[PDB]
């Protein structure tokens, strides 16, 4: 399959990957995408677990560039299935002849940017080597599964999954001991599921996290019939925000309202359902107290759902601000722990000593199990590009250039590395948005800074070394401004023994972000020398 020579190759048929085919065939470039999976799909294709499902509305977690898919496509509910969701995806791949663009089953192993030819050269595990003027990594942000660090895991003898890369097949957990490691969004949603099949399941928890309830509903196909009449106005409605959504950003202060009138707001987002209640005041992720007061309310939902208090205790997040872990939202989780066959195992209390051929020992006991699910999260942000030997000017490694943290202009593009983009990571918002937001917006700025390159016979773009490290210490600053930085969360890098502890993400919001790229393209690229 793949050609020896293209304008642009693609890795990754996620949702990036696909929009970038497209556009770029739009414009005319001849391009290619590789991609590790058998189909497409992305995050979509590998989690396949029982329970996952987006936690961005349907109407909102899809894409916007094509009217006829905008009008076609009907959402069933209010969070999408994966099943649902990879079947949109299909869809979209159909309908634009996207698979012809792709090798399936590759994994890109090297890539070197070559100075006498401007050119990337770009080798996969199955001895290709192609050559292209451009190279776009779409390989994804939660795309590289984390196993804990425990011994024994190659001892244990029962059977043993990652939700990030779950089997194909339904798995039958019916009658077994089961435990789960982890209780991010994904040990949240396979849980409960897991939990109506086993004997007995123990839930492995480590930092509590906040979950909220999803309040998940049916569509109205009246609702959508209506949206549809004026979806494109709908979606630049969530293009002008601060987190691609149609969220409320509450004008108030959580420190300013009484205790009645914080409590009555929370209740009505509780209710509703939803991630909403995260822009509910303006400075619940600013500001310790008031970060605090919705913390409390949280806290106090939680004691109330589960019967017994020594395990509603153990199940109350604790140490660290509300939001600054991805909110979860949870369907029966809480509930679930009133079960019976349910434990909830407090690794803080008594951490994990070993996987053995049993189970799993903690300081306390052991705990026999036939089946270990690993929820334990994924090698984020830079995990994907750090799997690739991926060579600049001066065959300069971007593993050993970002050994401190990424170093990025706009999250989009690194001095030293010419001709290379990177898709909705590091230095950019990313998932602090919708991502299909974050992700189209890249895609066309992207894809159009490749077209405007042609069009001028330029052939080598590169981001300038001070304008990047401006870049880095500006994203640096803003996140100093907020409670982001105070937690060993993925977005930090904490889900990775020695990986180092720095805040990937630009916080400024989607919108202004936007407005930055924007301007730069609108200047003919200020920050990058094109040559
Ligand atoms: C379970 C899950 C649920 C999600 N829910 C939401 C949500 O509700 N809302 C939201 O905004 N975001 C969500 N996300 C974030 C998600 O990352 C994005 O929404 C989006 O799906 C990512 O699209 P992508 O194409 O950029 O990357 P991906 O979907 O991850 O696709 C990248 C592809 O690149 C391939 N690849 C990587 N390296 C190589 C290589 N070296 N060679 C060849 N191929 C390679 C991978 O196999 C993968 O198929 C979720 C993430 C996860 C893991
Ligand atoms: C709904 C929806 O859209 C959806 C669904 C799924 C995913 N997503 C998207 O992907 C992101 C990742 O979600 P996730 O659940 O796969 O991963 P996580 O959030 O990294 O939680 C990892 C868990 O494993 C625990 N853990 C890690 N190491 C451990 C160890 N050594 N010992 C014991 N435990 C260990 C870790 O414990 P702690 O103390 O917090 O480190 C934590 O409990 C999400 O944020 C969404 O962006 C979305």
């Amino acid at each position: 399959q793949p050609p020896e020579e293209v304008d642009v190759l693609v890795v990754g048929a996620g949702f990036s990957g696909l929009y970038a085919l497209y556009r770029l065939r739009e414009l005319g470039r001849s391009v290619h995408v590789i991609e590790t999976a058998g189909d497409v799909g992305g995050v979509w294709y590998w989690n396949r677990y029982p329970g996952a499902r987006c936690d961005i509305e349907s109407i909102e977690y899809c894409y916007s560039f094509s009217e006829e898919v905008l009008q076609e496509w009907n959402w069933t509910e209010r969070y999408a299935s994966q099943p649902e969701i990879l079947r949109y995806i299909n869809f979209v791949a159909d309908k634009f002849d996207l698979r012809s663009g792709i090798t399936f089953h590759t994994t890109v192993t090297a890539a070197a940017f070559d100075e006498a030819t401007n050119t990337w050269t770009v080798d996969t595990n199955h001895g290709d080597r192609i050559r292209a003027r451009y190279l776009i990594m779409a390989s994804g942000q939660l795309s590289v599964p984390q196993l804990p660090n425990f011994p024994g895991l190659k001892d244990f003898a029962g059977n043993l999954y990652h939700t990030g890369n779950w089997p194909h097949e339904p798995v039958d957990f019916s009658g077994q001991r089961v435990g789960v490691i982890g209780t991010g969004s994904s040990g949240i949603q396979v849980s409960p599921q897991i939990a109506k099949q086993a004997a007995e399941l123990f839930v492995f928890q480590r930092t509590p996290h906040f979950a909220v309830p999803a309040r998940n509903a049916p569509l109205d196909p009246e609702f959508l019939a209506d949206l549809k009449k004026r979806y494109a106005e709908f979606r630049e409605e969530s293009r002008n925000t601060p987190g691609g959504t149609h969220r409320y950003q509450g004008p108030k202060s959580a420190l300013e309202v009484s205790d009645e009138e914080l409590v009555e707001t929370l209740e009505r987002y509780w209710q509703e359902g939803g991630p909403d209640i995260l822009a509910a005041y303006r400075d619940i992720l600013r500001d310790r107290d008031a970060n605090e007061r919705v913390a409390e309310f949280i806290r106090n939902k939680i004691r109330n759902t589960v019967r017994d208090p020594e395990v509603a205790e153990r199940l109350v997040p604790k140490g660290y601000p509300f939001g600054t872990k991805r909110l979860i939202l949870e369907i029966d989780y809480y509930e679930m722990f009133n079960r019976d066959n349910v434990h909830l195992v407090d690794t803080l209390s008594a951490p994990i000593e070993t996987i053995t051929p049993r189970g799993v020992r903690t300081s306390e006991r052991e705990y026999e199990l036939d089946s270990l699910v690993l929820a334990t999260g994924f090698d984020a942000l830079t995990g994907a590009l750090f799997k690739i030997d991926i060579r600049g000017v001066g065959n300069v490694a971007l593993k050993e250039k970002w050994a401190a943290g990424p170093r990025t202009y706009l999250g989009l593009s690194t001095a030293g590395f010419p001709n290379l983009f990177f898709i909705a990571g590091p230095g950019s918002p990313s998932a602090l948005s919708n991502m299909l937001v974050s992700i189209e917006q890249h895609v066309e700025w992207v894809t159009d800074h490749i077209a405007y390159m042609f069009k001028n016979g330029l052939t080598r773009s590169e981001a300038v070394l001070e304008k990047e490290d401006e870049w880095v210490e500006h994203v640096n600053e803003i996140a100093d401004e907020t409670l982001y930085p105070m937690t060993a969360s993925w977005y930090t890098g904490a889900n990775v023994p020695g990986k180092p502890r720095v805040f990937m993400l630009y916080v400024g919001g989607f919108h202004r972000y936007r407005q930055i790229c924007d301007e730069v393209a609108a200047k003919g690229y200020e920050g990058f020398v094109l040559t």
